[PDB]
């Protein structure tokens, strides 16, 4: 359907509006391209390892990728839908947003191939409990958007990709890699992504939090909706996190080899942190 | 609807497609920032100006911002619609596209705020024949792509969007601007930024000639519903272009004074060559 009028025919652009203080601050630090990083130690690094050391690394690279590649898609239709109630400034940053995933999908993919294992099919490490949260519910509720943007449609897209997919899994990957390979001396190539990634992630996040507080500003009672989207969805949060517990304390030899006592109990309670922090970043007022 | 399974965690992105190799090339290309270009002269040239040359300008800064807009916010659904035909790659690079045409909104209306027209209000130079393509055949052909991504509506949209109002249009006006301006020692900043976007142009018609010439290779009988569509369009483009000139020739204070012979039948004869030359980069075979 038409345009009804131009925003910078009329006007300019708000300035002073925080997603474009937000899109301002991504131009200048997103200028990392994952085709810049040497992963020719990490590829030396994967072929020392044994079998079973192989091993201890792919389901969480699997998750990984498949998460990127989930929100690369998936993002689109917030966009659609902020496009279409006129926030320039929003479409703007959702720019960098959408352009930080492509990259990201670039960076683990580049990996693999570099690795060697790019012909192998990593879906096997992902269970019941991630595709529901991938697969399912995440773009389940970001489709639902190019039909129904509704506060409480908006809301709950929101909480499911920024507050959770992002604001708990993602973040507590990236402390559970920095917590086995940094210490490890491996995968430096895939660190220094993960790094990037991370700092990517902190304006992901900054969106959602943006995007759920003005909902709340507007009629506190979709402060209630938030923690119950959040609620609803921990199972399948934590039912990921004890299935690759699960698969680390079964097979132990990385952990053997390089000295380091995984202490899962501690990754444990950095996702419930994690968790509980988001809602924290949500005021009922 | 779910995802049924990842492309980077079954196997890894096409590094061959061509596609992959224009976002490679987008990302190395693509580092400019609105935020960093000087526009202290422009101010100081359009204050400069008298009230008569000062109208000179606005017309093209009109449809060009407005041109901007329109792109960013409707080259969406084709993101969309190649997403769903699990084209990864394509997606990766409209990622930059769509950046792009962000940074191209953000550019002109920085100009406009920096020499003192951002509270102007510069709809009354979009005509009949403007409004037409950009208020109404451009968003229909691209949000067509959401309920309907046949080859033939992908066709129109990569012919309206790539072709017309980029191929033509858009290129149409780089020429422009530099014909007058850059002789004039005017706005350099604005011609900083044409330059810019004249350079991320090539990567969005590349895109629009693979798109159009991938499906002419299926069935060449989609070769005729190209030239169709393009030869549809023309009266608006050339109904644009006589009115843009009519204007000219109606103001001509800002070519009295800066000695400019401006050859609107030069602009003209511009404008068909490129109408014509993005044809012909479209082969029947
Ligand atoms: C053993 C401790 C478990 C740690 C939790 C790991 C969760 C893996 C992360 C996979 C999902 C990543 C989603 C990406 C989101 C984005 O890129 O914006
Ligand atoms: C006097 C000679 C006329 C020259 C033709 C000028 C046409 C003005 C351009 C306005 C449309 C720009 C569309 C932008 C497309 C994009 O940014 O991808
Ligand atoms: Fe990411
Ligand atoms: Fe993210
Ligand atoms: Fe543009
Ligand atoms: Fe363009």
């Amino acid at each position: 359907v038409h345009h009804d009028g131009f925003q910078t025919v009329k006007a300019t652009i708000d300035w002073e509006h925080p997603m474009f203080k937000l899109y301002e601050k991504a131009k200048r630090n997103g200028k990392w391209n994952p085709a810049d990083i040497d992963f020719s130690q990490d590829q030396k690094d994967f072929a020392s390892l044994t079998s079973e050391e192989k091993i201890s690394a792919l389901p969480l690279v699997a998750g990984f990728s498949a998460g990127e590649e989930a929100v690369t898609l998936d993002i689109l239709p917030m966009a659609h839908a902020l496009a279409r109630q006129g926030r320039l400034e929003d479409v703007l940053f959702l720019t960098t947003f959408m352009h930080d995933e492509a990259k990201h999908v670039e960076m683990f993919s580049r990996w693999q191939q570099a690795v060697g294992i790019g012909q192998m099919d990593l879906s096997v490490f992902h269970n019941d409990h991630y595709k529901r949260i991938f697969y399912e519910a995440l773009p389940e509720a970001m489709n639902r958007l190019y039909a129904d943007d509704s506060p409480e449609a908006v809301i709950r897209a929101a909480t499911v990709y920024n507050m959770i997919v992002e604001g708990t899994l993602a973040e507590s990957g990236y402390y559970t890699f920095r917590q086995i390979y940094k210490k490890a001396g491996l995968f430096p190539g895939l660190l220094q992504g993960i790094d990037y990634l991370n700092m990517d992630e902190g304006r992901h996040i900054q969106f959602g939090i943006y995007t759920i507080q003005r909902i709340v500003n507007e009629d506190e009672r979709y402060y209630e909706l938030f923690i119950r989207y959040m609620d609803e969805l921990w199972p399948h949060v934590i039912g990921y996190v004890d299935y690759l517990t699960e698969l680390g304390k079964r097979q132990q030899q990385l952990a053997r080899t390089y000295a380091l006592e995984i202490d899962y109990d501690l990754l444990r309670h950095y996702v419930i942190k994690q968790f509980n922090l988001r809602k924290k970043q949500i005021s009922r007022t």
